């Protein structure tokens, strides 16, 4: 079976940078129902199904902001997979984001050094799309990967072991969307280990 690695907030309103392991993020999705809770479910979410037809704006900060879920498969290959989010010109509603994953990031790579910039003298800065892709394009064996169909981050989802249910229409994700949600409220820590269980990181 695959391994959860964490769930990574940049420059979410109210977590600039906070990652989340399996034991923190079912523990945090099981407790207080505050902002917090709901801030980390909506990356979490967002990250596993980002169709804005299916959830924004007033969790994110201005800028450059990422969602990422850190994974190990069973076949024992590390696979991020997340998404960029940005509030548009013309606020109080328009959030662009876009998903990407990456395959074969050396483990000396966590997420949150992956996605920041940190000069010496300068304070952390938030790396847009383009400089990323660079950055790791420049790393051997590192494949990374945009997409503009989500059915396409899906479909490699899917073929990388990170999900057991091949989502291939808007009403695959509904179903899936509705799943998780049934699974991820009602304050029962087992039930969300036992969704993470049975719908991520399969065989």
């Amino acid at each position: 079976r695959g391994k959860f690695r964490s769930l990574t907030l940049i420059n979410w309103n109210g977590f600039f940078a906070r990652t989340f392991d399996l034991d923190e993020l079912v523990t945090t999705l099981s407790g207080g129902n505050g902002a917090g809770k709901s801030t980390t479910m909506a990356a979490f979410v967002t990250a596993l199904i980002p169709d804005l037809t299916l959830l924004l704006h007033g969790k994110l900060k201005a800028g450059v902001c990422y969602s990422m879920l850190d994974t190990i498969n069973s076949r024992h290959q590390r696979v991020v997979v997340g998404v960029r989010l940005q509030q548009v010109a013309g606020r109080d509603r328009k959030v662009d984001i876009k998903p990407f994953a990456i395959q074969g990031l050396p483990m000396s790579v966590q997420p949150t050094q992956l996605v920041t910039e940190t000069l010496n003298e300068r304070q952390a800065r938030v790396l847009p799309l383009n400089e990323l892709k660079d950055k790791l394009e420049a790393m051997e064996g590192v494949q990374f990967k945009q997409f503009n169909s989500i059915t396409d981050y899906h479909s490699l989802m899917f073929d990388l072991g990170i999900i057991a249910r091949r989502l291939r229409s808007a009403s695959d994700r509904s179903k899936f969307y509705r799943l998780i949600e049934a699974s991820l409220y009602g304050g029962i820590s087992s039930a969300i280990t036992r969704s993470l269980r049975d719908y991520l990181l399969p065989e």
